[PDB]
Order: structure tokens, then C-alpha cells, then sequence
């Protein structure tokens, strides 16, 4: 999947937000309180709605203000270029619009019924909810819980993720990824990470000179990206491959060398960061700002 085009008009501090995306790493900067991840929540919802993106409510769309709250968002999957237009009329005679279109020369034609329930099953076939939610979204947060602890870690797991057989086999196949990824991002120092289930408890080892050692075993920079190896391990499982990353902000120099070793050969990155030291490292770059109560954007490379 390859997201092309969002427009965003009146969610939150996003009055007419127009982002062009394009392939290799798509940075979005600015500084905090510009309304980046905001952004990108209004890209999950305008995918999935009526589904239940974290913990936003339908209200934030649906009974907000008087103007009408639009979310389009043109995207490619498959040759196929596709349109998801959701509108939300408010005062006395509010409702809501919902169409799905794809491309068929120059001109826009729905897929299935303009409903939300049509729509949501089309995507169901399109890209299942939990792919998205998980293997394609990096949400804020999952890697600290990842390098925490181990319940922290069985919880970014569960979460992530969702009968312990199936979580065995699930880990063990996680397990491998982890290593491969590790293998790369440490260049081949380490080979092999090894993840044991246990009650309540994901326990997350490296191997060195044979012997199994802890996250304290590593170095600063080496445990992120052990982090790092571990969730994109885990999107791997998910999803299969990996085409699409969305990252929340990371937080706030190992990320560098991430971005430009792995993170470039994906087809297409979508990052948000308040971090200019990252602008080097995409290969085009967006600017947000927060003026006069909205946020506004421009176009860098």
C-alpha cells in the first residue's frame, strides 16, 4: 500500500490540511503541538472508520463545530489507485457521507456501496483492520515498552498481536525475524535473539561467545535497535512483508542510521518527528507548523 494524497478539513487543530506523500521516507517536522499525530490519526480513521482507532471518539468527526469535517485519502495498493472520502455535516440536519472510488482511467467510480459498513468490508478484503493497526502502524511508545520489562514487553506482545501454542510458535517465528533484523542493524555482531514465553512474562535475550545476556549486556544504541528489530519483527510476522510503515514520533541518535540503512528499502515511510537532524535522512520532507490555532503546511523535497 502507498498513500498518496490526505486532506484534512476541520478535525481538530487540521482546518485544511493538504499532505502530498510520495515513495522512500516521507518526513513530517515540526515543532510539538503542530498536529503531526493527529495527522496520522486522521489518516487511521479515514482508512478504518468506523472502527476503533486507540481511543478517539466518533464525536471528535461527527459533532465538532458547524463546518463539516472532511477526511479524503488517495492511495495505491495493487496497480490500483483508490479514494476513501468521508464528510460530516453538523447543526440541526447533520449526518454523514461515506464513499469509496477507485481509479478507472481519469475518472473516480465507486467500489462497493457509498456506506460505512460496504466501504468498511471492502477494506476488511483491502487490508485487514489489525494489519494496519499493528504491522503498518508504529504507535508512540511500543519500543520503550519493548525495552522496559518483560511484562511490559508481553504486554506491547498482546497488544500487538491479538492458546499459548500459538504464542510459542508465534514468538519463535518473531524470534528468528528478530535475529535476522539484529543481524543487520548491529552488522552481524549479534545473530541471534532469542524471546522465551513464560507466565505473564516475554523474556528477550541476546546471544554472545554462545552465552545468552540481558538487555543491560548492550550498548545504548544497540537495545533501541534491538527494539526496533523486535516490533519491525513483529510487523514482518504480521503482515508477511513489509510495503507500508507509518511511525509515530519516535522518542527523543541510533534512529539515523536505522532510517538510512533499513528504513530506505522499504517502499514507503511515513515518519513524524519535531528532530531536524532527521531531515537528511528522508528523501522528502514536509513541514507543519501551529499558526493562528491551525496547522499549516509546507512543502521542503
Amino acid at each position: 500500500m502507498k498513500l498518496e494524497r490526505v486532506t484534512v478539513k476541520n478535525f481538530r487543530s487540521h482546518s485544511d490540511t493538504v499532505v502530498e506523500f510520495k515513495e522512500g521516507i516521507n518526513l513530517i517536522i515540526g515543532q510539538n503541538g503542530s498536529g503531526k499525530s493527529s495527522l496520522l490519526d486522521a489518516i487511521l480513521v479515514g482508512l478504518y472508520w468506523p472502527l476503533r482507532i486507540k481511543d478517539i471518539k466518533k464525536d471528535e468527526f461527527t459533532k465538532v463545530g458547524a463546518r463539516d469535517t472532511y477526511i479524503d485519502l488517495i492511495f495505491e495498493k495493487d496497480g490500483t489507485k483508490y479514494r476513501i472520502t468521508r464528510r460530516f455535516l453538523k447543526g440541526y440536519s447533520s449526518g454523514e457521507i461515506h464513499a469509496m472510488k477507485r481509479l478507472v482511467g481519469n475518472e473516480w467510480k465507486h467500489v462497493t456501496e457509498p456506506s460505512s459498513k460496504a466501504i468498511s468490508a471492502f477494506m476488511e478484503k483491502l487490508i485487514p483492520y489489525n494489519i494496519f493497526l499493528n504491522a503498518i502502524y508504529i504507535r508512540q511508545g511500543q519500543i520503550d515498552a519493548i525495552l522496559e520489562s518483560d511484562e511490559a514487553r508481553e504486554k506491547v506482545v498482546r497488544e500487538v498481536l491479538n492458546k499459548a501454542l500459538a504464542r510459542e510458535a508465534a514468538l519463535s517465528k518473531i524470534g528468528e525475524l528478530a535475529s535476522e533484523i539484529f543481524a543487520e542493524f548491529t552488522e552481524g555482531k549479534y545473530s541471534e535473539v532469542v524471546v522465551r514465553a513464560e507466565e505473564n512474562k516475554v523474556r528477550l535475550f541476546v546471544v554472545w561467545e554462545g552465552k545468552e545476556r540481558p538487555l543491560t549486556f548492550l550498548s545504548g544504541g544497540e537495545r533501541i535497535a534491538l527494539g526496533w528489530a523486535f516490533r519491525l519483527a513483529m510487523s514482518l510476522y504480521l503482515a508477511g512483508e513489509i510495503s507500508l510503515l507509518i511511525l509515530d514520533e519516535p522518542t527523543p541518535r541510533k534512529l539515523i542510521t536505522i532510517m538510512e540503512r533499513y528504513l530506505k528499502k522499504i517502499p514507503q515511510v511515513i515518519l513524524v518527528s519535531h528532530d531536524e537532524e532527521l531531515k537528511d535522512a528522508a528523501d522528502h520532507v514536509i513541514r507543519i507548523s501551529l499558526e493562528n490555532g491551525s496547522s499549516k503546511v509546507e512543502v521542503v523535497s
